[PDB]
Order: C-alpha cells, then sequence, then structure tokens
C-alpha cells in the first residue's frame, strides 16, 4: 500500500444518480487538486456494499460515507473520519416518511399489510432510521407486519412511491425535497407522513495507512473550506471536524439490524 500516492481515489456514497453526484462534487474536486497537489479521481460504486468492500481491500483512499455504512466499514478496516458538512445551521439531518396519495395510507398505522420502500440495506436515512420510527411509533416490524422492498438509491425510493410500485417509503429529507425540482417525480402524487429526529451528518473518512503528513494535510484542507463556489452546490456553510465517537448513537441503533 502506498502511503503518499500521486492520485487520490475518492468515492462518493451512491445515494442518488451517479451523474448528479459527479456534477455536484466537481467544484470540490477542483479545490482539492489545487490545495493538496494530487490528481483526484471521483468514483461512484454500484451500491453501498461494493463501496465498503473497495475500502477494505485498499482500492479507494478517501470515501464520503453515510453514517451506517461508515460504522460498518470501520468494523472491517482501519479508517478514520475527519469532516462533515454543516447544512441549515446544524451538524445533523433527518429522515422523511412519505406515502402515495392513492394507496389508502393516511397515517403510520395504515402501513399494516402494505408495501414499504427502503433504499440500500446499509442506509441510515433510507432504512435504519425510518424502520426504527415505524417500530417505536406504531409497533410495526418489517417483513412481519408489512412488506419491505429495497430499491437502492434515495432517488429510487421517491420514484417507486410516486409511481405506485410502493405505498410508502423512507429517505433523506434533503434528497426528497429536491426530487420534484430534478424532474424525478410528480409532487402531487405523494404526501409527507412524518419525520425522524436529528442524527449525525454523513462523514468523510480516509484509510489510516496514508502517511501522518498526508492525513494532517487532508484534514486541514477540508476543515478550512470557505469558498462560496464549493459550498453552494451542497447548500452548506462549512465543513466541521468530527470524531468516531460521534457515530456511537448509530452503532447502538444498529443492534436492531443485527450489527
Amino acid at each position: 500500500a502506498d502511503a503518499d500516492p500521486d492520485v487520490l481515489k475518492v468515492a462518493l456514497l451512491p445515494d442518488e444518480n451517479a451523474s448528479e453526484l459527479i456534477k455536484r462534487n466537481q467544484p470540490l474536486k477542483d479545490y482539492l487538486e489545487e490545495h493538496l497537489d494530487k490528481k483526484v479521481q471521483l468514483i461512484v460504486t454500484t451500491d453501498y456494499s461494493s463501496m465498503i468492500e473497495a475500502m477494505r481491500f485498499g482500492r479507494i483512499d478517501l470515501a464520503y460515507f453515510g453514517p451506517l455504512s461508515y460504522v460498518m466499514a470501520k468494523s472491517k478496516s482501519d479508517i478514520e473520519p475527519f469532516a462533515a458538512m454543516v447544512i441549515d445551521g446544524k451538524p445533523t439531518y433527518r429522515s422523511v416518511i412519505i406515502a402515495n396519495v392513492a394507496s389508502g395510507v393516511n397515517e403510520y398505522a395504515d402501513l399494516k399489510g402494505k408495501r414499504m420502500a427502503y433504499g440500500d440495506r446499509a442506509s441510515t436515512s433510507s432504512h435504519l432510521i425510518p424502520k426504527t420510527v415505524l417500530l417505536e411509533t406504531a409497533d410495526l416490524t418489517g417483513g412481519q407486519d408489512y412488506e419491505q422492498h429495497f430499491v437502492g438509491t434515495h432517488d429510487a425510493v421517491a420514484v417507486n412511491v410516486a409511481n405506485g410500485n410502493a405505498d410508502a417509503g423512507g429517505l433523506s429529507e434533503v434528497i426528497f425535497n429536491h426530487a420534484a425540482e430534478r424532474g424525478l417525480i410528480d409532487p402531487s402524487k405523494v404526501k409527507v407522513l412524518g419525520y425522524s429526529g436529528e442524527y449525525p451528518q454523513y462523514p468523510w473518512a480516509m484509510r489510516s495507512n496514508l502517511s501522518p503528513e498526508l492525513k494532517t494535510k487532508v484534514r486541514d484542507v477540508f476543515v478550512g473550506i470557505d469558498d462560496p463556489e464549493v459550498l453552494r452546490n451542497f447548500k452548506a456553510e462549512a465543513f466541521a471536524p468530527i470524531t468516531d465517537a460521534d457515530y456511537d448513537v448509530i452503532r447502538n441503533m444498529g443492534s436492531l439490524l443485527g450489527l
């Protein structure tokens, strides 16, 4: 393994259409090349498990993980978290639970016997969080009291609810809120049922066998970002420093999934 590679392989959680993700992250790629003196190669894997496996086998250097996929990768490989974005004045985010207007689902209790869409099994806000909300508020258990279907991206959750393939679904609040704008769905076909509480934001992480000098530089460059052109694509105000213990809440909640 190379401690100080000339090219940095930088993976992005596949929570949306890969072209959308490459587009959104272009200004950050340009900023990193300038301030790190490295070439940057952006990667989007086919699913969450393939990004976790790429990290374990040393095939990527930096990764933008979700909270649950981060704690899963950290259990399998030697990695460290270093930054997360501050969006809307907070270092946290929420899941939204949505329903198709034609399904007969008017509240959480009405999901008994119906079809729920989740994203990836390793998703925080399109699986773990909404599943926990349905259990704690309505005493509903996935696969036992309702059908669960895993459709991949958060984009796919919104599409499958809106077109009638699912009756309800759970996903990231920010991703849902821009789905009509991007032309993914007709917003008249869906309604919001409710929201989760606030959970720690997606962490940036790197393989811990990079050199100490390179790891310090990566952390300093990200936390120092105040360029409006980089921040605007994310609707962010800053990149904040983080530690592994910030994700213990997710570890504890993950006991319900057998982690």
